[PDB]
């Protein structure tokens, strides 16, 4: 029969979450069903009252990208045991937790790709290395860095026999443009010899790119663990920018949608509880695969 989907958003404020609510809402409606939607504006008890209010208003599916990974888990509980069926998108949630699967981009293996990659490009270079993280505490922001800078020496070991990197610094840019502006901004001020950024995702980098412009300065690789972003693309293919990972966030939607209406409808069952998306690392030599200028994001 016909059921109510709720789409619980932690928040719009960056390009991805945007294009991500819209996909949701989309695919639903493509589906047949009634799709309702909230945004906790980057507060963890909105978030909490947002899911509350969905299971009151009759959702039978709960997509939920979540604010925080234990924050959540009460609520997410709850709803499990109200008959709701809870697929966690993006964002990780306490695998403790009582829901169908999380699905998310392929964090730590993208970060493998991308570590390697570094490698192919660069060598047996010194690697001088700026770091931008999304925030503090989240845990796909510290899989995503742990997975390059590892990558990065796993690389080394296997072609050198040897492993070296210094991060000079790492400043918090909060997933978007300003926020890496600003963190590169001081991350430059502060240290003379950087040859590489590595980004969290890549909206971040591209403010960081605008600082980096500014002050002149000159032989930084930027690297990003995600998302694929079409800005970052268009720079790859000129480039401008190495490398990033894939995290699409339309993807990343379509999948828990369609994933979390067939375990509704009994279509399928025994669900795995982590559904990982394609991983990739894009580079100029692929990212014709993956660049549409007229994409969403
Ligand atoms: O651009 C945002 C994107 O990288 C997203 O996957 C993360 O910010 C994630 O939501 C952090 O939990």
């Amino acid at each position: 029969g016909a059921f109510k989907i709720g789409v619980s958003m932690k928040t719009l404020s960056a390009p991805y979450f945007a294009a991500q609510m819209e996909a949701a809402k989309a695919r639903g409606k493509e589906l047949g069903y009634e799709v309702l939607a909230t945004d906790a504006q980057g507060k963890l008890q909105k978030q909490i009252s947002d899911v509350e209010d969905l299971v009151t208003r009759g959702v039978k599916l709960l997509i939920i990208n979540p604010a925080d990974s234990e924050g959540l888990v009460n609520a997410v509980n709850n709803a499990s045991a109200n008959g709701v069926k809870v697929v966690v998108i993006d964002s990780t949630l306490n695998p403790r937790a009582n829901f169908v699967t999380q699905v998310q981009s392929s964090n730590s293996i993208n970060g493998a790709l991308v570590g390697h990659w570094v490698i192919e490009e660069v060598g047996n270079k010194s690697l001088k290395i700026a770091l931008l993280s999304g925030e503090k505490g989240n845990p796909v922001g510290q899989e995503r860095r742990l997975g390059v800078l590892s990558g990065i020496i796993e690389a080394q070991l296997r072609k050198f026999g040897k492993a070296d990197l210094t991060v000079v610094g790492q400043g918090w840019g909060h997933w978007n443009d300003e926020g890496g502006l600003k963190a590169m901004e001081d991350l430059l001020v502060a240290n003379k010899d950087i040859n590489m950024v590595l980004g969290e995702n890549d909206s971040m980098v591209l403010g960081a790119r605008r600082a980096i412009e500014s002050a002149g300065r000159t032989g930084i690789l930027l690297v990003a663990a995600a998302d694929a972003q079409k800005e970052a693309l268009a720079l790859i293919k000129q480039g401008k920018y190495g490398v990033t990972g894939l995290n699409d966030p339309a993807l990343v939607a379509r999948t828990a949608i369609d994933l979390g209406v067939k375990v509704v409808k009994g279509e399928v069952k025994d669900v795995p509880k982590q559904t990982l998306t394609t991983p990739a690392a894009i580079t100029k030599g692929n990212v014709d695969k993956f660049y549409n200028p007229k994409a969403v994001f």
